């Protein structure tokens, strides 16, 4: 039925996500971030974008709401190391949760929601943002599990008229990732699959 790009996407979207509150920087490099969770874990996060280059420093708490790339590790010296890309964020809540307003469209009929989650994040990452409805779609809506439902497209609309948009028939392009949005001034996230 699908092809194996589609397979991948698939087997990406479908797994969870890490979620980490108060994580505390350990250390930051070009490209990477070294967190330590209030659980113990370790956190080794890869930013592969210009756009999107954290400059939290030694000692400053943040977020994750990441994505793994690899299975976690058991260290010689006892520790638990997670491999993670982008997802980081500062502590900010927001006064009260609210939930985003997702419209979702499959073959042009409108298709209603089912267990989407409401933030209470002052600031999301895009790719946060990305599974969150890629994961929507995937579990809710049957994306990526036929070939009648392969393709389409994600877009989030903002208060000022600047949108974003990821192509649903590709992976998400965390090489050009623009820095986290505050979620209160998005108004519309509107998803396509043909």
């Amino acid at each position: 039925s699908t092809n194996d790009n589609i397979k991948d996407l698939l087997d990406w979207y479908s797994s969870g996500s890490d979620t980490f509150t108060n994580s505390e920087v350990l250390d930051n490099s070009l490209g990477s971030m070294r967190i330590k969770n209030t659980d113990g874990s370790i956190s080794l996060i890869i930013f592969p974008s210009p756009y999107y280059s954290p400059a939290f420093t030694k000692g400053e708490k943040v977020d994750l709401n990441t994505k793994r790339t690899k299975k976690s590790q058991h260290t010689s010296e006892g520790t638990y190391i997670h491999f993670q890309i982008s997802g980081v964020t500062n502590t900010e809540k927001l006064p009260t949760p609210i939930e985003l307003p997702l419209k979702v469209k499959v073959h042009g009929k409108d298709s209603p929601l089912k267990y989407w989650p409401k933030f209470d994040k002052k600031q999301l990452a895009i790719s946060t943002l990305d599974f969150e409805i890629r994961h929507q779609l995937t579990q809710t809506h049957g994306l990526y599990r036929s070939s009648d439902k392969t393709g389409g497209y994600w877009k989030i609309t903002m208060n000022d008229g600047s949108t974003y948009q990821s192509d649903l028939s590709k992976k998400f392009e965390y090489n050009t990732e623009k820095p986290p949005i505050n979620i209160d001034e998005i108004k519309t996230i509107e998803a396509e699959i043909n």
